[PDB]
Parts: C-alpha cells; sequence; structure tokens
C-alpha cells in the first residue's frame, strides 16, 4: 500500500532519469521528512549523493538504509562501490561479501567483488567471479565488458571474434539508448569500436565530471587576458598524479628544469604524495612552482589555488588513467587547457581545448576522432627521459668467443677508461665516428663470464668494478630504478635470459594486453620465415604466458619459438634490450614508453600504424628517429620488414647502426630541443586567446 513518501519516491525516480539531478535530491529529502524509516528512499538519495560526489554523507544514508531493511543487499553492495571510492577498499569488500552471503543470486555483488580482484592485480580470481556474475545476470554489459578485459589482461583469447562482436553492439546499445557505455576510454583503444563510438565514450567519462562540479555552484573563474601579473612570462601549469617513480616521469622529468624562465614560469601540481624517489625530488627541485594537491581533496579548493597562481595553460598529463582528477579541468581554471603525453586518447570533453599530438600519431583527416582540436609538435609528441636516466647506454663494448653486438655486452660511464686497461682491444667501426671495442676471449674476458655464469654479484678486474646485470639492485637500488646512474661497468649477457647465443631475438616488452590473436599470428608468420629466430616476450603477467605459449602451438610454433623472462628493474629492462636484433611492435597498441626503451638500446623497432591514436605513436617515433623503412602500411610489409631483417645480416647490421646513431642524431631523445618546440606551440595557444578566438587546430 502506498503512502505520501512513496510518491514522492516515484517522482524522484523520473526526474534522475531526466538528468536533473539537484530535483531528485529534494524530493528524496522530503520523503524521508515524511516517512523517516523509507529504506528505499536513504538507499535512492545515498546512489545520487554518490554521483554528486558527497560520498560521506552517502555513505551515512546508506547506514541507515540498512538499519531498516537488513536484507537490502541491494543497499550493501552500493555502499561498498562509496566506500570503494573513498578509498576505504578493505570495508568496501566486507560490504560486498557481506551482501553475497544474504543473497548468493545477487549478480552485481558478485562483479563489484571481482572489481577489487582486478583492480588489486588479482586477475583470476576477478574473471572467476565475473563469470559469476554473469552465470547469475546473463545480460550483465559491466560485468561481460570487464570480464572481457580481464581475458584482454591476460591474454585468454577464447571466443575472442564473437566477444568483439558484442563489446561493439554492447556499446552501441547503450550509446543509443543514451546510458553510460561499459567499456571504459582507456579500454576503447583495445576493441574494434567505431572511431565515433571511443570518442563517445570519452564524452560519456567526461560527462562524469561536470556532475562532479556542479554540486558545488562555482561561478566560472576570471581567466587572465595578459601576462602583466606574469612578468611577461607564461604561466604553465602541469597536472599529473606520476610525479614519481611512474612511466609518464621517466619521459618528462626533465622538461619542467629546461623551460626558458625569460618567457615561461612552470607550475607542477601534483595529484599524488611525494614517494621520496628521485623523480618526485628532481621536478620539485627544477619547476618554478611545485604544488602538492594531494593534501588538498575537495576539487573545489584545489581549482581554486590552480587559479590563485594565475595560469594561462593548464596541461592535463592524466586524461583517464588512475589517479586522474578531470574535475580540475572540469572547473576551467584556466583559460587554454591541453592534452598531453599521458593518455593516449581524446578526452571528448568540454572542458578540454587542445590535444598535443603530431602530424604523424594524428594526422589531419582522423581529427574526428577527437574532441579536442589538434596541437602538433614538430616531429613526434613522445619524449623520453633515456638521454639524462641511462647515459651509460651511450657507448657499448662487447665480448667475443670464437663478431655481434648483443651477445655480451658491457655498459658504464668509465668503460673506455676500463678498456684502456685491457691489452687486445679491437676496434670495430661502425657506419652511418662510432666505435665498438671488442674483447678477445683471454683470461680477463673469461673471468667476465665466470661471473656470469656462476651467478656471481661482481668482480674486480685492474681494479675496476665490473657488475653483473641480474643484480644491479643488490649493488645500486638508487641506480636499479632509474633514480641514479650506475656507478660501476654493467654486463648484459644472453645467457642470463635463457637467449640462444646464436639466433635472430625478436623482442617485446608490453604488457601482453597488448597482444591480439591477429598480432601473435603475425608473429607467427615471421619466426617460421626466419627459423633460428625467437620471440622474447615478458611475463606481464605471468598469467598469460601459458595462453600465449598455447595459441603459438595451435598456429605451429614449438615451444622453445617463444622466450619468456620477468619483468625487470627500470635500468636492466632498458639496458637488456640491447640484447635482441629487432623489436617486433604490437600494432593493436603501440609500446609507447617500452618503444622509447628499445630505441634507446639501438634496437630496430618495426611498428604498423593503425587509425588510434595508440597505434600510431611507435610510427611517430620512427619518423622522428629517421627510419621509415620499419613502418609498414599492412601485415604483410610488417612481416617482409622483419623477416629481412631476420636473414639479410648485413641489412639488419646497417639499420641497427642506423638507429645507434639517429637515437642520439635525431630529435627523439633531445630533451632541450623538445621543450622549445613546446613551448612554440604554448605561445600559439597563448596569442590565439590573446587575439580574441576560441581554440582551433594547430598545424605550424
Ligand atoms: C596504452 C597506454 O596507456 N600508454 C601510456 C603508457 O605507456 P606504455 O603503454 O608504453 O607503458 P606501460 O604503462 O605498459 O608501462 C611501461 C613502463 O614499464 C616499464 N617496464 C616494462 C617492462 C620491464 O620489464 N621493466 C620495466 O621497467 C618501462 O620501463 C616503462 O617505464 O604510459 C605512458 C606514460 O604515462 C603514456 O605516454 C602512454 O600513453
Amino acid at each position: 500500500c502506498p503512502t505520501h513518501a512513496d510518491s514522492l519516491n516515484n517522482l524522484a525516480n523520473i526526474k534522475r532519469e531526466q538528468g536533473n539531478i539537484e530535483e531528485a535530491v529534494r524530493l528524496y529529502r522530503k520523503a524521508l521528512e515524511v516517512f523517516p524509516e523509507f529504506a528505499a528512499a536513504h538507499s535512492n538519495l545515498a546512489s545520487v549523493l554518490q554521483q554528486q560526489g558527497k560520498l560521506q554523507e552517502a555513505l551515512m544514508h546508506y547506514k541507515e538504509a540498512i538499519r531498516i531493511s537488513p536484507t537490502f543487499a541491494d543497499a550493501y553492495s552500493n555502499m561498498g562501490n562509496t566506500l570503494k571510492e573513498m578509498q576505504d577498499v578493505q570495508g568496501a569488500l566486507q560490504c560486498y561479501t557481506r551482501a553475497i552471503q544474504i543473497n548468493p543470486a545477487f549478480a552485481d555483488a558478485h562483479s563489484n567483488l571481482a572489481s577489487i580482484h582486478k583492480d588489486s592485480g588479482n586477475i583470476p580470481e576477478a574473471i572467476a567471479s565475473y563469470r559469476t556474475a554473469l552465470k547469475l545476470k546473463p545480460d550483465f554489459p559491466d560485468a561481460y565488458c570487464n570480464l572481457a578485459h580481464c581475458l584482454q589482461i591476460v591474454c585468454d583469447w577464447t571466443d575472442y571474434d564473437e566477444r568483439m562482436k558484442k563489446l561493439v553492439s554492447i556499446v552501441a546499445d547503450q550509446l543509443e539508448k543514451n546510458r553510460l557505455p561499459s567499456v571504459h576510454p582507456h579500454h576503447s583503444m583495445l576493441y574494434p569500436l567505431s572511431h565515433g563510438f571511443r570518442k563517445a565514450i570519452a564524452e560519456r567519462h567526461g560527462n562524469l565530471c561536470l556532475d562532479k562540479i556542479n554540486v558545488l555552484h562555482k561561478p566560472p573563474y576570471e581567466h587572465p587576458k595578459d601576462l602583466k601579473l606574469s612578468d611577461g612570462r607564461l604561466r604553465v601549469g602541469y597536472v599529473s598524479s606520476d610525479f614519481g617513480n611512474h612511466p609518464t616521469s621517466h619521459l618528462m622529468q626533465s622538461i619542467p628544469g629546461m623551460h626558458n624562465p625569460d618567457k615561461f614560469e612552470v607550475f607542477c601540481y601534483a595529484l599524488s604524495p611525494d614517494d621520496g624517489t628521485n623523480f618526485r625530488v628532481k621536478v620539485m627541485a627544477e619547476a618554478n612552482h611545485f604544488i602538492d594537491l594531494s593534501q588538498i581533496p575537495c576539487n573545489g579548493k584545489a581549482a581554486d589555488r590552480i587559479h590563485q597562481d594565475g595560469i594561462h595553460i593548464l596541461v592535463n598529463m592524466n586524461g583517464y588513467t588512475k589517479g586522474a582528477r578531470n574535475e580540475l579541468f572540469a572547473l576551467r581554471p584556466a583559460p587554454i587547457q591541453a592534452m598531453w603525453l599521458g593518455y593516449p586518447g581524446t578526452s571528448g570533453a568540454l572542458f578540454m581545448d587542445y590535444i598535443i599530438t603530431d602530424q604523424e600519431t594524428s594526422p589531419a583527416e582522423v581529427a574526428e576522432q577527437y574532441s579536442e582540436k589538434l596541437a602538433y609538435m614538430p616531429h613526434t609528441f613522445f619524449i623520453g627521459d633515456h638521454a639524462n636516466m641511462f647515459p651509460h647506454l651511450k657507448k657499448k663494448a662487447v665480448i667475443d668467443f670464437k663478431i655481434y653486438d648483443n651477445r655480451i655486452v658491457l655498459n658504464g660511464i668509465d668503460l673506455k677508461a676500463f678498456l684502456d686497461s685491457l691489452p687486445d682491444v679491437k676496434i670495430v667501426k661502425m657506419k652511418c665516428a662510432l666505435n665498438m671495442p671488442v674483447i678477445p676471449m683471454n683470461t680477463i674476458a673469461e673471468a667476465v663470464i665466470e661471473m656470469i655464469n656462476r651467478g656471481q654479484i661482481q668482480i674486480t678486474i685492474n681494479g675496476f668494478s665490473i657488475s653483473n646485470g641480474l643484480a644491479t639492485t643488490q649493488i645500486n637500488n638508487k641506480a636499479a630504478t632509474g633514480e641514479e646512474v650506475p656507478r660501476t661497468i654493467i654486463v648484459t649477457t644472453r645467457s642470463q635470459y635463457g637467449l640462444p647465443e646464436d639466433a635472430i631475438v625478436y623482442c617485446n616488452f608490453n604488457q601482453l594486453y597488448k597482444i591480439d590473436p591477429s598480432t601473435l599470428q603475425m608473429w607467427a608468420n615471421i619466426l617460421k620465415r626466419v627459423p633460428n629466430s625467437v620471440l622474447w616476450l615478458l611475463r606481464f603477467p605471468a598469467v598469460g604466458e601459458p595462453n600465449i605459449q598455447q595459441y603459438a602451438q595451435n598456429m605451429g610454433l614449438p615451444q622453445n619459438r617463444i622466450i619468456f623472462s620477468p619483468v625487470a628493474p627500470k635500468e636492466e629492462h632498458v639496458r637488456r634490450g640491447q640484447l635482441a636484433d629487432v623489436c617486433l611492435d604490437t600494432p593493436l597498441c603501440n609500446g609507447h614508453t617500452t618503444g622509447m626503451d628499445v630505441l634507446w638500446a639501438g634496437t630496430p623497432m618495426v611498428t604498423m600504424p593503425g587509425e588510434t591514436l595508440a597505434s600510431r605513436v611507435a610510427a611517430s617515433q620512427l619518423t622522428c628517429l629517421g627510419c621509415l623503412e620499419l613502418i609498414a602500411k599492412n601485415r604483410q610489409e610488417y612481416e617482409d620488414i622483419a623477416v629481412k631483417l631476420g636473414t639479410d645480416l648485413e641489412y639488419l647490421k646497417k639499420v641497427r647502426g642506423k638507429v645507434w646513431k639517429q637515437r642520439i642524431s635525431s630529435p627523439l631523445f633531445n630533451t632541450k630541443q623538445y621543450t622549445m618546440e613546446l613551448e612554440r606551440l604554448y605561445l600559439q595557444m597563448w596569442e590565439h586567446y590573446a587575439a580574441g578566438n576560441k581554440p582551433d587546430h594547430m598545424i605550424k
């Protein structure tokens, strides 16, 4: 029997599908004023307050909802979601498990439990619960799409084509119904969705920020019109949660320090607390101003602080990644706001004006896949700090064993001083002033192999510190993470990783999720045409190794053909790429950071540009490098380019020597030049705004 609060609850549900979130709340509260013990009203209001970002208040109502109706398993699950968003993963987990125990048929709680496992790296546990969620409720888009990504992570390609079909049809059905797509924006790059579908996904998620900032009811910020208060300097704000030991900092850590202090005032806004790593230290020490916004939880106060600093250009280095606080940009504290480096896709949001890319990564004919206006960097938008982080890899030496450049390698700052102590050093000449010192198989060379084979940490030859490449973390942990430059000479051998000392080593150090059945087949074709070659992958994660292997067997590859290695420390991982001959890039989603890593080791990378931003980064890196012959227009050209490198040893030598020189000569790894080119682009943006114009494309 309907009461007076029961009709208000019905009316408030209508205001929820109307989008009128604010009026929905008022009607819920009026219902609770009539009926204090209305469990549904408490649950519903809390579900609305949760959207608004009023978590602590929503949580309060979820408690009441449960005290009234203890069998409200639906209220338990939603309280967990709230707690989960409040970083109380422990308490959130309890809510899901309690909900499941009250109602073992309640599918949503099973999904939410799987989500906790997924976020915590427990992929098989996530998969297991997602299947349970799906077995209870077969029409469960959230559970299906999340499971799909879990299967993607560990290379479970069971019914892959059928699955890709359902993923697309799910997003299609949801977009047509104006509902939030179950595919996350950062995952849309992995599925054969429409270019339009992906942008629409980014849009829906962008609008979730608008809901969380409309509750603040903040007036639009008044933005600067000149550089008067800034003393003629452009105030650029870099917003990231990755100031520390994170891939982002590994690329751009030098950049703030290289800005021109006569025209630019750098503001680094950290969304994460100090992790003590040297990456955080460098940025803090070199940026004109470092602001820790992790100690400013409220997006309102945070955005105020940004506006109070007088930022002209605010840079989003997160997009839709972990740790992002896009509500800051939704509040628009700056007149110009651009995406950069961090997120390999469009934000799809109104509050984002430009997207810093390049002609290669985002050609002008596919600008319709972005919501933002393109802002081309000259050569490539991608940058890496490898020049600064690993200067010990700038020059190498080898050891002979009767002459290759990837069997046994020595790197070190004092390497050339060490080679002068050795009697019979042969100097092999490269071509297109460069040289590669070779050590003959003598008592000193045998002493090094001894150290490697024995598994010793390090040895001492002529007073020099000769280190084992596998034990860098036991010698200098700072040097292993790339926080410092190794102060010893490091030995890197193929024997260390189980690599055959006479085979064409094809490597790919990307996370295994970037591989799809199409790519593995493409790689198998290459391996079959190059009989004495191996594919070198990483246990990233390790559970995906049996799957990748199994599919390789089914394509006709013996087990020995693919060699796996564990994930290494940052310094080791970059350095050990020297051991490979050719790097096979993943066409579905290019190796972005990992691509810069293999190129710094002087290893040629073969790529095939797709249509998505993520699938075109490697190509952009290679064009800037100066190696257009490592780019393929289709699958056939990909396999061909690779096979040629593994069969034509002279051609391989030329290309390897090409990468080895053009990693230094080209502007690919030049952080100073990059920063200046970035500065030039910044001014083009500001001048356009100061002219009174609205954001528009930038093609130099
Ligand atoms: C698809 C995607 O989201 N790409 C983003 C990702 O790059 P990318 O997709 O290249 O990178 P990942 O997040 O996989 O992590 C790569 C990191 O792993 C490290 N590693 C790898 C294997 C190893 O054995 N040891 C080791 O140290 C690499 O050194 C690198 O630092 O982050 C970059 C920096 O935020 C962004 O520019 C890219 O847009």
